[PDB]
């Protein structure tokens, strides 16, 4: 019934949320890394933050596969799902590369990566996909 | 009645998302701020990021008022809403404080603010609130 899109919706939202939480944690580690260069570091360490980003990026993978493996209503759009996955893989892959750049100390290459564009592209599909499902709500009446 | 729920969940989830983006942009600005002090600045500038964070923090405040104005079903717990609002106000106000600290060059107070705890507290209520509406959706 209409419960199969609400459960598929919740699964993709949890991926969306974990991607954002991962990007934020990485940028915290960037500040601490910067602080350590000038020996003014305090609070959370780079290692603890990198450790947390690694965890939430794996959580992101697992949340994604949980959404992929959920059944799709025949009315939904196949192209829509492929565009979601295309933008997700770029965004997820970009965060994985940010972990490597920071570990190698490439702070400029880290900061200059156009992560915002990858995120904007995924959010554009998520929003459009949220709208098409909200319409299946309005017509399932 | 079921439509009333999906509207609330979407309005509150939009606030949740905007809070996360606001915090991330502020942490991007913190890096560039430190880059400027070390003369290795590149990418997005502090000013552009600060005006982005200022922008998204207003989207958060608006997205919240949209959720708060939507009608609450009687079956929904009033105390649950008060706890969502309490944790939201702490979290929002904390992000507003980060804008003041970074604009004042206070990078240590900026980094040391326990923002994670404010976010964890709001996410705890947000998760509990959704699981309740989901069980409510199941009954109907
Ligand atoms: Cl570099
Ligand atoms: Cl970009
Ligand atoms: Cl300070
Ligand atoms: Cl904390
Ligand atoms: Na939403
Ligand atoms: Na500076
Ligand atoms: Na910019
Ligand atoms: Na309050």
């Amino acid at each position: 019934v209409l419960q199969t899109i609400r459960q598929q919706q919740s699964a993709l939202n949890a991926t969306w949320v974990e991607l954002l939480q991962t990007r934020n944690t990485l940028n915290r580690a960037g500040i601490r890394w910067m602080m350590d260069q000038s020996n003014i570091g305090s609070g959370a360490t780079v290692a603890e933050l990198m450790q947390g980003a690694t965890n939430t990026l794996k959580l992101t993978e697992k949340n994604w596969e949980q959404y992929e493996a959920l059944p799709r209503d025949p009315r939904q759009s196949e192209a829509a799902f492929l565009e979601i996955k295309r933008t997700y893989d770029i965004y997820h892959g970009a965060l994985a590369e940010l972990i490597q750049l920071l570990g190698a100390g490439k702070i400029n290459e880290f900061f200059d990566q156009p992560t915002q564009s990858y995120q904007d592209a995924f959010e554009k599909q998520y929003m459009a996909y949220m709208q098409q499902n909200d319409r299946l709500y309005d017509i399932a009446v």
